[PDB]
């Protein structure tokens, strides 16, 4: 009785109209101006894509599909006992922009329970894999070798009409979710649990659930934990370089496999997803140099030591966010729940009192506030998963809902190709005079 | 006594002030502004990334650093008896500028040599890959899969200040580019030629010539349809998918090999790269629906088939060009002088007076006229290359040239995180009033 698939077929007619009707009254009006500046700062402050399944503000953070962090802490569906949202039905969200009932949600748990399986070339690739081969680099390369099963590399190839592409890309999409858990934790497994298995899916679990037990982790907070995890990495808009990836790269036809195996490679860069890992890496530092309770005196020196040597201080600053990133604030609060005495949670605390003053009084990035980054580690360790270079992977993983259901959007709108101008600084000195 | 690095060491600091004047009095300057269409068309016509290496003119196509290929036709270096172009002396001009003399080539040439080595991780997956899995998609991961390698990676994580990146991204790219050939022969060895071995690397041969051997074809012809190949299908400015793709992942930090790859996956869309190998499927079902010598006519009633099935005529088009593509016409001067006689060419040659017509008729594409793709693989197929889901193999070995010109100086030159602003259609129809 249940079918996003038929609710989509409903959807996506009336978005067109819609869509259609504006740029014919405004598709001339201009929302903005483009200086040098802007193309030389990485397009800082340009309003450059129409993203629709969340919308971030500076001030605010990020609202999916309209709602905010506490709203979808609220509204979702829960598990039976549980206070988090599942994922599930943030994904049903951000596709339809509706809140999905349980009864909802637990289809799409189903689904994804049912669609989850992989192929052996790709087993065989990931146990033959060397442990010093990062982890997001073993995961991008499985998604990519799984584009084999690309059904709409497939229909593409096969001639269909582009007015279909939705459809295709759909079955995909819901067809890599299911199957990222089972990759990230074979990754966990082959790693660091050598010679275990990661067992088989519960059809009548939430996928958040199948995949911590594939992780191995009995924890019932740690389920709970992962469940917001999950829903709260999921997107945020879409200039940010992972989402951006994927919407350039599927722009140009390239199926959700490789769009997102790119984002993937983009989510590991030092200055994007892999901060989460950097911050811990920081912190292990930080205690190995001070030991464990510091002084702000010393804490203070240690930042600046890394600022006076040419670096970043992870997890703090953003391209757009201008104020503390409620992810950040709603794990603090999950941390000041259940894991209040921690004393790697005090110390993150402890730095929230410090970095942003030495941030501001060097004078240099714009948002001297928190972001996600700084946060979801300490949470992780807690529970035993103190394997820091697999924590982007978790992100990752999240990440695929956001992008994905956006990704279905794309097609059915019928968005172009991604291809802007670009300049040389010579061409740019003449177009002006030159300075 | 040549050294590329001592040259760029002394080339960076220069552009680097000249940049900064340059913005100091023109940062706040507008070059252009921003519509609805474009936001909603793929920022179709907006200038939005500083890229040195290339620039391309709507009229009169691709300049490298400022030279019309008929020019580095006439200026690179060639071959011992050669008539095309070595691609080391091109990506020696795209780096420096400058026009490199023919001992700068060699020893880009030996550079290249030396570097050239393959991790047995990644032999080992080659050959353990299914036959089924495209080869573009068998690249990108064996390339993600080098980021083990890494030399920028490596210094991120041990606390480089940020001054330095250009010189260890100069590594890995000099490295990569060496390894390029090895892993595209060693793709086209395991799934066209099983059980032979690519071979080794002869130190004393060019970059071009090492590759064909390890292809392992014979015809000197073929040589130096290779060396034009990999030439121009080097660099095509920054906003093509590939090149911004590279541009965006890098932005975040992501090693040269990790943002290398995702261009691959931005290639293998069949609106980019993949064209290549679109062409020649679509010219195979005609030659097979209509026969070897076909009419006017009855080409013309296949394009429309094609259009009226809501597909795109591979090969023609683009998003910036307006006339016909001048690598187009270079590679039909080539077969002009040495396949002149091949039927396969002939048919080409005939759609060039077909096709734009139709596409005129029809009236949506902005630019009628063919792009590169329309006449790479009928060269290739008339040397005995006639795996064409191969083809897309050897353009991505040719832009690594282009994309990876362009890292170095985008680090150089400390080019931020690319992260543009993104908006949902309901916000921008609040931003303006809705239609
Ligand atoms: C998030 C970043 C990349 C935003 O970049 P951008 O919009 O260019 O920041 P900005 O405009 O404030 O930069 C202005 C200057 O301040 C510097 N600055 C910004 N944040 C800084 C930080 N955390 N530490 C040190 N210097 C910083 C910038 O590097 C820049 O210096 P230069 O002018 O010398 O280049 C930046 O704040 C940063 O590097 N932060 C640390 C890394 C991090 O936490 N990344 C994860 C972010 C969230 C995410 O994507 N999660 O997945
Ligand atoms: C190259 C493309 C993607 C440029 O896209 P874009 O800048 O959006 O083209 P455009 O503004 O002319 O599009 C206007 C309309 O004409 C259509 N059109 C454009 N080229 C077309 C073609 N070759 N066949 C059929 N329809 C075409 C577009 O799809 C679009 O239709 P809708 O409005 O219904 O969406 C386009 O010309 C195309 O699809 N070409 C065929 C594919 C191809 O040859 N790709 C390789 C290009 C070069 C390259 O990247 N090599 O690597
Ligand atoms: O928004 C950004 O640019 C980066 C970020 O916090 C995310 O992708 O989660
Ligand atoms: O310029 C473009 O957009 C596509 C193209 O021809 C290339 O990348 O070679």
């Amino acid at each position: 009785s249940t079918n996003l698939k038929d609710v989509l077929a409903s959807l996506i007619p009336k978005e067109q109209a819609r869509i259609k009707t504006f740029r014919q009254q405004h598709g001339n009006t201009a929302v903005g101006q483009i200086t040098v500046d802007m193309s030389y700062g990485g397009m800082r402050g340009m309003k450059g894509l129409i993203y629709e399944t969340s919308v971030l503000d500076p001030d605010e953070g990020i609202r999916f599909r309209g709602f905010s962090i506490p709203e979808c802490q609220k509204l979702l569906p829960k598990a039976g006992g549980g206070e988090e949202p599942l994922p599930e039905g943030l994904f049903w969200l951000l596709v339809t922009g509706q809140i999905p009932t349980p009864e909802q949600v637990s289809w799409v748990s189903k689904e994804w329970a049912k669609r989850a399986a992989l192929p052996s070339h790709v087993v065989t690739m990931l146990d033959n894999f060397p442990t010093n081969l990062h982890p997001m680099s073993q995961l991008s390369a499985a998604i990519t070798a799984l584009n084999s099963e690309s059904n709409f590399a497939r229909a593409y190839a096969e001639g269909i009409n582009r007015t279909k592409y939705w459809e295709f890309v759909y079955e995909d999409a819901m067809d890599l979710i299911a199957k990222l858990p089972c990759v990230a934790a074979k990754i966990y497994r082959n790693l660091y649990r050598a010679g275990s298995s990661i067992g088989a899916i519960d059809s009548k679990l939430d996928w958040s659930h199948n995949f911590t037990n594939m992780l191995g982790y009995t924890d019932p907070q740690f389920t709970e934990l992962m469940r917001l995890y999950l829903t709260i990495h999921s997107d945020h808009e879409g200039g940010n370089v992972s989402a951006h990836t994927s919407h350039l790269v599927g722009s140009a036809l390239s199926d959700p496999y490789l769009s997102f195996a790119a984002a993937m490679n983009g989510l590991a860069g030092p200055l994007h997803g892999l901060a989460n890992q950097e911050v811990l890496l920081w912190l292990s530092q930080l205690q190995k140099d001070l030991g464990a309770d510091a002084s702000d005196e010393k804490l203070r020196d240690y930042i600046w030591n890394t600022l006076n040597s040419g670096r970043v201080v992870p997890g703090y600053g953003h391209a757009v966010l201008r104020k503390t990133d409620p992810r950040y604030t709603c794990q603090r609060e999950f941390a000041l729940k259940h894991l209040p005495s921690d004393p790697m949670f005090k110390l993150v605390a402890q730095l929230y009192k410090i970095v942003p003053n030495v941030l501001l009084e060097q004078g240099k990035a714009k948002n001297p506030w928190p972001n996600v980054d700084a946060h979801s580690g300490v949470l992780l360790q807690y529970y035993g998963m103190t394997e820091m270079n697999y924590y982007t992977v978790l992100f990752g993983v999240s990440r695929a809902l956001g992008v994905l259901a956006q990704l279905i959007w794309s097609r059915a709108l019928g968005f172009p190709l991604e291809r802007p101008k670009s300049m040389s600084t010579a061409g740019l000195e003449k177009l002006s005079a030159g300075g």
